[PDB]
């Protein structure tokens, strides 16, 4: 009744830092150091030190995912686990063997590997010495690590991503306190946004110098939630105009089009907060767009005019141009605080089709978190997460309309395969097709797991 | 008519245990303990205790070798002579002065030193306390002894080798009974082959930190005799392949390529006998391959299908995959029991050139042993060893063919310069350019010594 293109990929998504645990990891990333120093900042005091025990139990974990119908799995390689000395990108022998072990086990369980290079997990030592992503030297070090990933694992990994949602690194580390180091500074964030766009682009270049076969593609994962205007009031339309440029075009355009959006750069220049770029850097950015796009979507985003004029003297922030709006009558995931709006899936698909060349793209994240799922265990200990199935049906229906209108979407990756550790929220909200009892690290398919396996065999529902 | 590159090194090869005698040596190596304890295992009851008296006679001995055209002399430093306390690698003063004397005296007689670190001479104490090369602790203590050699003697030694033929130690000590302790255990022999390769690479690493000059080079001496198939029957072809991997690639590949042959480790894994390795160790082996390769060759090896299935119930041995074969019509060194086949010289050169990056290499051993050279003394007491001149001619002619085809061969070292003590065979067979009457320790050049001096002058023959 809803069916999908032949060859469509049914996947699941996570990341290294949210699954592995820190067993025998050489370097701390900012979240590791944050938890070691301020454990009260994490839900129920659970941090990343064990997470979902993937370091020790990867083989049986992937077998569970294979059962739940994961045809492709996307996760991340931790910089802080792979590299011995960051300056040289010398290899940690034990970390190299681990990722070999999980990739080979992925193939052995007939799971296609999708490898992201960075998922919010900057080595804290690089923040201490260079202030992290504010440093173009740190940009270069990232490329030397990416290069090592390609040479070690390129031989059996076809699908790569430079970054998961660099905007969340910019907002998290430099705007809103979400990530350690918790710096609050607009100008710095603007430079970090630039620097990560540049790092992503030099990585693609390096990747294209090292990639052999034509099946080898590299992309970027962005959240493409539209910024819907609260109303037709011109001030509200101007707020959406800027929120769209800042939250989506700031990364979409350089990655796909090769350039930053000109109206944004004009805005940042007038405000005196534009990044330091060089023409050589902008040229690399123009000449190495991504091969494909990963799109994350969970909940829509709406914007009205700001309470006060952006000319008011206040520290510069992108927020001086737009304020979040709560639509009366909205549909709500009440416990999570998120509006439900599958139509954005269709809007996103149209935007890519109309304005971004209909570049090959996938939904690389889509899912629904619920707290206390033990309340829905059946007799045999299987979570009855019909709500999670309803959520996928609604969004997959919206997706299919976008595809039917001609959008070049080639897969759908659920967040998440197994319940995983969600930064400071930890395991408050569960998203997986598979439950993790984190006290014993015992994992069990949910009802959605079976429905998703069946979805892949029918290629529809 | 047969001509050699400009700069070709014409040398001779021995070892410390085969020449020095045990005068004032602090520790027993395994052969020392074996003879003191079962002299009846030794030809004519002759052990290592006097050998060719090189401890006492080194200066005149080297005068004689210079007369024979020895341009470079390869020999070894004995672990059991140099080191006081093995755990510390503290120094025995007499031993330190002894090797300083011989190195200074090589230089004074215009003989280039080529110092090997290990020639079958494990300290018996280290076998009793740790079971020798089975112990990774013994591996580290060897690195300490190597370190001492490099600091004490590296100011006037440019050319070093880690080991002479680890395979003979594996075979002798752990598979076939040739060396005390005469263990006969397949799986231990596998662990020992690994451990010794690991000791070599850790030594190369330690050497490249303590080497200054650019002409200081460290290599390893292997026997690269090809494993010729008895026939083109697929079973015989299969026996030769494993024979090749086991006898040659087991050491040639980690030493030069930085890794063990995939098909061999696949076989050892399947058979349940693979060594215990760590990722960190494997990385040390991958990062520290040799600068040079010393190549020993004496006589060919031919191989046929084993008589019974390798799946038969029997203790694991490499030999379950191959049986030696005698070819009808072979050219024989009848008394010694060895086939003569100089074409193998060309075959080794081709293999190094084609599959091992044409790494700098030398024939580090080639020669012919003959018993009862008294029968061939001329009226002035000079061995008329024309058979040894012929043997060298045939093998140099084949070597020249390998060089002309483009193989990076840089020297030819005769085994031996002076008749030396050949383990359990003691002095039964003589290899020298120079005779030793071992009763009086009186040395006398043979005819082949004169030929060898002309050879070095013409740079050919």
């Amino acid at each position: 009744m809803v069916e999908f293109p032949e060859g469509f990929v049914w996947g699941a998504a996570t990341s290294g830092p949210q699954t592995e645990g820190n067993f025998h990891k050489q370097h701390q990333n900012v979240f590791d150091y944050w938890f070691a120093t301020e454990p009260e900042q994490f839900d129920a005091g659970v941090g990343p030190d064990t997470a979902s025990n993937f370091y020790n139990d990867y083989d049986h974990d992937l077998a569970l995912m294979a059962q739940a119908g994961v045809q492709g799995l996307r996760t991340s390689i931790q910089w802080t686990r792979l590299i011995d000395d960051f300056e040289t990108a010398s290899l940690n022998a034990d970390g190299v063997a681990f990722y070999n072990h999980v990739i080979d086990s992925m193939l052995a369980h007939h799971i296609t590997p999708y490898i992201n290079l960075h998922h919010f997990d900057l080595p804290v030592a690089l923040y201490d010495k260079y202030h992290g992503w504010e440093s173009k030297h740190v940009v270069e070090l990232f490329v030397k690590f990416a290069e090592q990933c390609f040479k070690l694992f390129g031989d059996r990994v076809d699908h790569w991503y430079t970054f998961n949602e660099p905007k969340v690194v910019v907002d998290g580390q430099y705007l809103y306190g979400w990530h350690y180091p918790q710096v609050i500074n607009g100008p710095k964030a603007v430079q970090v946004a630039y620097n990560m766009n540049l790092a992503s682009a030099k990585t693609v270049a390096r990747f294209h110098e090292l990639c052999v076969r034509p099946e080898q593609q590299i992309g970027i994962i962005l959240n493409l939630t539209p910024a819907y205007a609260a109303s037709d009031d011109p001030a509200d339309l101007a707020a959406a105009e800027f929120a769209e440029l800042w939250s989506n075009n700031l990364f979409l355009d350089p990655a796909v089009l090769g350039h930053f959006p000109e109206k944004l750069v004009e805005r940042l220049t007038m405000d005196g907060v534009l990044w330091d770029a060089t023409p050589t850097e902008l040229a690399i950015i123009a000449a190495n767009p991504v091969d494909c796009l990963g799109v994350n979507y969970y909940h829509p985003f709406r914007v009205q005019r700001p309470d006060i004029s952006p000319k008011s003297l206040q520290p510069w922030m992108p927020d001086i141009y737009f304020k979040e709006y709560d639509m009366p009558g909205r549909m709500m995931n009440v416990d999570r605080g998120w509006e439900i709006y599958p139509q954005a899936m269709t809007d996103i698909a149209r935007n890519i089709q109309k304005n971004y060349g209909n570049i090959p793209w996938m939904i690389s994240e889509n899912g629904m978190g619920v707290a206390g799922e033990e309340r829905f265990l059946d007799k045999q200990g299987v979570v009855q997460d019909d709500y999670r199935i309803d959520f996928m049906k609604e969004h997959l229906t919206a997706l299919a309309k976008g595809i039917a209108a001609g959008s070049n979407c080639q897969g759908y990756f659920v967040w998440s395969g197994i319940d995983c550790w969600s930064w400071n929220h930890a395991y408050h909200n569960r998203y997986g097709l598979i439950r993790n009892d984190i006290h014993t690290q015992t994992k069990t398919l949910k009802k959605s797991a079976k429905w998703f396996a069946e979805l892949g065999e029918r290629n529809g529902f």
